[PDB]
């Protein structure tokens, strides 16, 4: 299958990365767009430069990556900024990522956002609420605690498990 | 002594709820504490008891009062009475629902909407995912009414470890906007 | 002889449903009367006594039939039982919230829910304050669904000397706005 | 096999519950069953049994399961479709704000948030404006608006008639083949 | 002795239709009735005839005037005591809510809304789409009841004609008649 | 030393109006009162004087100015004066009407407005009943931009005697909002 | 006899007022009138005269009663409330409930008491600004009865015309006179 | 020789209604003038005089008509374009209301309804939510909102520099050639 | 010492910009600031330098951090810095936009999401006209959810003299907002 996982300066990129290096175990393709935003953020949060250096090197012929200013099952954001939230929510396609959200949502294809912020201001609920409106799945990156996490690492995979899960695939990170 | 009142909501994340309760004891504040019937059963399968004081340490336990959640005529129920902040931690959709339409039909719900008419901060920590349309609407006419929308999001600049990290994180995240200085915020 | 509902809400005054039952069967009337659960609490700490029976004056009891507040299959549910008039007194903002919503779950929102999808009178008499603007757009919408909306308002230009002076005159505008003349009723 | 969630709120018509659980467990289908207590009265007023299950055939009780309306904690409230019959105008309410707050609210609620069907029946006449803005919020949001409405044009003869074509309604809207559907 | 304007528009159930002029004769009033073209189909399909008349007892016919859809010219195009779209059409419910006053059925429904006069519909459509749920929350926040067909299982009917006869019962109890179809 | 501005408009209850400003004096605070025509003929029918200050100790006169309401230039009309809180007490569906639609053509008016537009305390004590749809869409409007509506609601869980124990009451919850410390507040117990 | 409230706002169309009112005593009914400084104007401009009285038998000044537009501790601070002409700046007080003068007043109890209020709003052309104003105040009960000629009583003269407007103000009021005529 | 029609509202600046009329007058034109009570007032306080007249260079009264604020008949109640200024806020919620009670709100009004240009230089700081809607809705009705901002590009050195340049603004909004314009 | 974010927007009015920022200097408060690309070439046009920190006294700059537009990674760019108050003076109509969306993509437009999201005060200085209906829409928006909407309206009744009166004066209207006491500020 093909998945479009664009990757926005929000923090939590680790999150992109499980489900980067899940899907292409899986025997997936991805598409991979990585905002300028999220390259400083995958350096302050992985201590590295290279996205793909943070994947199974055999699983480089399965991943594309793409240049935000270049000019399909579904298509995540993950994480996703609340900036990259305005932007999709107002039809602003002025980047690639923006751009393949739009797409998404023009021909009703499935728009997975993880949006992470908080507090969530009036106006960053209200472009949320937008996107659902218009069929994007609000799928904030919430701990679910009641698989008794120990480590930070539990936590991550299983918000990636409900992302896969809405993916309609199946993966030992489901629970 | 600052006061403050925690409504402890069935959404899964209750040692959110333990964790905040414990360190505003420990800084020396009074918390009444509203524990809603589902909440009790999530504490149960998420930290196995049935005792909400058994997560807090026994010597803070005359900063904390307990009211059960039908008590509407409790003192924390009157505006008359001044609490410094209000915070519902975890919070369920359905008790966001009932908060936003003014359904205050029982305490946990009522002093949600106290904060809200005396325009006393109100915390709400509400845990769904994926949200919904009907839900993010609820989140959305609350953020307007002057309620702070305070999902429990990882911290991961922070570089957690373990779960109990990103716990303490979130929970210096709300200290935070309690303005109180605690060990548990970073930066 | 007329026959009405009147629904006892628990915010404060439960005073206004005693003095308004007691006269609306002084002038020979039917009263349905729901009592809920917060009201009974409010009759206590309010009048001092956990029956409303007993704040009724006695021969006036068998013209009053009282309904629990889940007979939700009573005869006053259903809309093809024609009453000529329903008053929430005191109304809670919990109530309004939930009239306002549709969601008739009790049988005192029922009534309130029964009376505006019949277009039968529904009167109002919400007691809070300060009024948020969660509670203000509640009222908003059961107005513009034909809602009368009638907040307890002493009437200070009839020189009220106790607090009963002022009870009477407020269930003084009740009763007009029933269209019941009544020496309770001022001009 | 399918798996679906009738919830049964407390409205006048539970024969549609009954033939609808009653179908879907003929058909080899798997149904869990929340009943109101309000329902429950008026199993009673309308049907004089006190026993949903008394209703439903013996043998197909192995494919029903009855869950309290109180045990949000269970097994559905964390899949094929989800039908509220009858639904009442409170209950319709309740999932319009998302007050999912009890079994019964907090699947429907589910379904949505998913996007699984989420098939409603409101009874209730007549529909105040209050009632109209809950049932347009959730038309909006994607639940299927299925008043129970006589069809007439199939020139029914009994009640029970009137009550299978409207079952078979739903029935086509699930997409099964059904002897009820005209 | 009342004047009831009855509109007949074409959705599934013209039995309300017969039986609500029926009882209103029965009991002594005046009925107009005017009858769309689509009506005069389901008429054909769901009672077997042609003429809405020879469903009615011949001794009422005096206090029955039919008028034609087109004539926005006619009397009850200009006091009434009640309007009643019975049954009624989705398409008919969006004309009524827009105010697209142009035959006399959607006339005396504008009317009845103009005068602030009782205006009773009975739309059958099943499932109801948010543009259809939209134009009725508009009826009944401009006043108008909106009465959809629901049958009364708590009357216990055995046959259909109960069914219909409870129907028209709250119909009849919207306005303010005493008939022995009211339960 | 605080400072506060007091609309007195045409509703019933200007009693209310009487004994927040005397309590506010007492407290040792400076009140700008301004009353409209038409709560000067409320004056008369409830109090039955034509003058206000007649109501207060002349011990507390110093500490008021009373304005009158076509003083649309005077110091409390521009948000360079900082005012601690703006009262309107009682305050008629008019003013409520007036106020939320911006129409500050008044001194009590524009003292409305200058408290919303410097995110300053405004508090509306609306006496009216019922309350129609257009007053309730004003009261929502004005409730959204941040003024408090408090109507003058009695509080019987206190058990009131007399009509002034219901005032001293409702003066008492106003008072609670301004966060002053007065005899006039009480508070819930059980 | 029954107590009728008469606005009369500073819009053209005074006669309207004269003809309303002198029907409304010559019937048997009291009525409070309140005149708006502008409408006295309009009435020197358009009847050549200052005094509303000058215009009315003195047969039937005893039933009325003039009220100053200041007067807002009034007894009329019951039945139906007209307001006619209505100017669109009093439309836009009464919509924002902006009661700060008696006429003004008047209507907004009419709205608050649910009692009928028919409002004759003169202005042509009606900008966005006033029609908003006019939806608002139908949509709270208010009767919108702008002053649309008659033409198909195929009037002859000016008087008729009037006379035919303030008979649909009549028959809104459900009172009977020889003013109304029904097509 | 064009006609405007200058409402003088009770805001700060009102030198701007003097330097405004007196260069319309200059380019031959006619201007009705209307001064609010409140405007009167702060004529006083910030140009110490008590007559608007008196400010306007004498040879140009004969194009300049007064007309008492309270004289809602009049003519004015065929104009070229009619401008508040300054604008109270008060005036503009009056207008966005339809409030057309003197004949500043009125001649206001009349522009709007009869779609000819209305120009409103509104003076409030801060602006408030309730100002701002007002604002908005005047501008969906074609009002041209046009708050006195200093144009700093032009290096204003005095005070009467900068109310020029305003002025200027205003003036090539009528589409007028002046040398307040640059 | 409080600590005030100052943004610079390109629209006309950045003497504004310096006046503020030199007297919150003096009054003893830390500032950072963001200059937009934009407003750097109306520091030319306005005030005959490129240097914004040549418009402050020397002895102010060790209170005042300039940040560049692009470094979204900054620590004004979080909650977590308790910033008394933030300061968009002059406001571009683009930059009113950006925020009024919730366009947060540069420090600038950051540095006001966070004061609203963190509930504390954002002042915004707009200087467009005439204001069309989308930008008053946009301004409305903005003051429903807490922003002080504070163009840069002269103040006459203070009788000002030269330009500067009237920048100072406006200048100390944004300081009263401030809840600053400062001898800038003249009252009624
Ligand atoms: C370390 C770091 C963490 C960040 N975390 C968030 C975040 O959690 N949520 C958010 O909305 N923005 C966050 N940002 C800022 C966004 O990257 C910023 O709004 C950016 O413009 C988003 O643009 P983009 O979506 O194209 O990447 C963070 C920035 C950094 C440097
Ligand atoms: C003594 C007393 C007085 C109360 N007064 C009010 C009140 O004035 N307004 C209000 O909204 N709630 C008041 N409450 C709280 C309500 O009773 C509470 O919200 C309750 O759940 C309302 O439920 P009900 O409307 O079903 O009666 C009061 C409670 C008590 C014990
Ligand atoms: C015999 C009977 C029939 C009822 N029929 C209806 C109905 O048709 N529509 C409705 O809204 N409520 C009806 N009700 C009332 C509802 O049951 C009531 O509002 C209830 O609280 C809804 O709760 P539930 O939806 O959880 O079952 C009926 C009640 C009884 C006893
Ligand atoms: C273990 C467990 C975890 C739950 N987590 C959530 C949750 O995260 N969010 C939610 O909306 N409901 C959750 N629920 C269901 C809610 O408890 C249910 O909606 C309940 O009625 C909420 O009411 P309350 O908030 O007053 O406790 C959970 C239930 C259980 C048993
Ligand atoms: C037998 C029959 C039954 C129909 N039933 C319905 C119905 O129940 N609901 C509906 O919206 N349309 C129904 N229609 C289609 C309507 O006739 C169609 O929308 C028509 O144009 C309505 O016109 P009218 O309302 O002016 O009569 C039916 C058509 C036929 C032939
Ligand atoms: C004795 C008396 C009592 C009044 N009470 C009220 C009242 O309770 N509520 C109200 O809205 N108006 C009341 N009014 C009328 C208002 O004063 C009237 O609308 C007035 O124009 C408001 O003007 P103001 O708010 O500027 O004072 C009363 C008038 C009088 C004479
Ligand atoms: C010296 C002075 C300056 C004023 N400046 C303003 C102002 O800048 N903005 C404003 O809205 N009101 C200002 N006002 C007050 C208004 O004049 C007041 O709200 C008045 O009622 C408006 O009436 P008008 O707009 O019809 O003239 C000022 C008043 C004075 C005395
Ligand atoms: C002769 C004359 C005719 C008028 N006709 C109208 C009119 O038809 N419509 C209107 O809105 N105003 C008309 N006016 C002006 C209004 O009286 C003006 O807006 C006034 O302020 C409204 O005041 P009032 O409605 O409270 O009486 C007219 C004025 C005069 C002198
Ligand atoms: C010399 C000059 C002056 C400008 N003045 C303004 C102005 O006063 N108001 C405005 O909205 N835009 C003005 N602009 C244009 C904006 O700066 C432009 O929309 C910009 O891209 C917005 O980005 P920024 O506000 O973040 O700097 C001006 C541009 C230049 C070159
Ligand atoms: C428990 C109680 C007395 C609630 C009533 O107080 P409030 O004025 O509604 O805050
Ligand atoms: C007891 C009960 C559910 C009554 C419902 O009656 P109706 O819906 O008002 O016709
Ligand atoms: C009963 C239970 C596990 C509820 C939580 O599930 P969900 O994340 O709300 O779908
Ligand atoms: C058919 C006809 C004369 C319609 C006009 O009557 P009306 O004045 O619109 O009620
Ligand atoms: C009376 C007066 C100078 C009002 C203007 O002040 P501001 O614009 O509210 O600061
Ligand atoms: C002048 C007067 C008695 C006004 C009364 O208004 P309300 O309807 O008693 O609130
Ligand atoms: C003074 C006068 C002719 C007012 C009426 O003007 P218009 O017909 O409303 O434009
Ligand atoms: C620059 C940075 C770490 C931004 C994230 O902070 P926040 O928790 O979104 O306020
Ligand atoms: C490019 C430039 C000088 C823009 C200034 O014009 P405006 O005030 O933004 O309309």
């Amino acid at each position: 299958k093909r998945y479009v996982v664009g990757i926005s300066g929000a923090s939590g990129i680790v999150l992109a990365v499980t489900l980067v290096s899940e899907l292409a175990r899986l025997g997936h393709h991805i598409d991979v767009i990585i905002s300028p935003s999220a390259q400083k953020t995958l350096y302050y949060e992985l201590d590295t430069k290279s996205f793909l250096s943070t994947i199974p090197q055999n699983f480089h012929n399965q991943i594309v990556l793409h240049h935000i200013s270049s000019i399909i099952d579904a298509t995540i954001i993950v994480p996703c900024s609340v900036a990259t939230v305005a932007a999709i929510s107002c039809g602003l396609a002025d980047n690639l990522l923006r751009r393949v959200a739009d797409v998404a949502l023009k021909e009703k294809r499935p728009l997975i956002l993880v949006p992470r912020e908080a507090p969530l201001s009036a106006i960053h609920l209200e472009n949320l609420l937008k996107l659902a409106q218009n069929g994007a799945v609000i799928l904030p990156p919430m701990p679910i605690w009641y698989f008794k996490p120990q480590t930070a690492e539990d936590i991550a995979n299983d918000i990636v498990g409900k992302i896969l899960a809405i993916l309609q695939l199946d993966s030992p990170l489901i629970k």
